């Protein structure tokens, strides 16, 4: 996260670190909702590693659990899709973070956090970082980033006039989030790419949960 600033241990415990430099979140307490673009495909892999239940990686109450499997969205090549699941060996005791299956929540400021750079080229982060980030329509994204955008399949976010917070390399696979009508937290994106990071007319690209809800609801169940 560039332009972020610490999270207080407990504050957004459905966090979890990836082995690959990537963040996720527990959409049930094993199983990782993360990106495509952070794993290689679908199969049995025990060798991802997901660090949960801090803030600081460093600390001794960190919990690694391996992987089990993954099931990448069926077709990913690049060009949306940008979501997938990863199966823990064991369940991580944490509070769950719950996915938009409307666009009612696709508006307003939102909240990412990881443990990726806070500056370009940067390193990764020895303690999760948070940020707030407003809603940028299609249109305003699309000004910036053309074809490459993918419609109703990528939502972005931050600031198109001046930049200055965004995700950022190793943030991949975070969870974009804000409150829902119950004061809760709901999930509206996934940390997915952008052109540099926090700079002017390039804002963040997510994947649009909303429009992939039913099909990461039905591939877990699976899992
Ligand atoms: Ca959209």
């Amino acid at each position: 996260v560039v332009g972020g600033t610490r999270a207080a241990q407990g504050e957004f415990p459905f966090m979890v670190r990836l082995s690959m430099g990537c963040g996720g979140a527990l959409y049930a307490q094993d199983i990782v909702l993360t990106a495509a673009h952070c794993v290689s495909g679908s199969g049995n892999n025990t060798s991802i590693t997901a660090t949960g239940g801090v803030v600081d990686l460093q600390s001794s109450s960190a919990v690694k659990v391996r992987s089990t499997k993954v099931l990448q969205a069926p077709g990913y090549n690049g060009t949306g899709k940008d979501w997938a699941l990863i199966k823990l060996a064991q369940p991580i005791n944490q509070p769950t973070l719950k996915i938009a299956t409307t666009t009612a929540y696709n508006q307003g400021t939102f909240t990412v956090a990881g443990w990726g750079a806070n500056r370009e080229g940067g390193s990764q982060q020895r303690y999760l970082l948070k940020a707030n980030v407003p809603f940028v329509s299609d249109a305003a994204c699309r000004s910036a980033y053309g074809n490459e955008l993918v419609a109703n399949e990528e939502i972005c976010a931050g600031y198109p006039d001046t930049g200055g917070v965004d995700t950022c390399q190793g943030d991949s696979g975070g969870p974009m989030f804000r409150k829902d009508n119950a004061d809760e937290w709901i999930q509206v994106g996934i940390v997915s790419w952008g052109y540099g990071c926090a700079r002017p007319g390039y804002p963040g690209v997510y994947t649009e949960v909303s429009t992939f809800a039913s099909a990461i609801a039905s591939a877990a169940r699976t899992l």
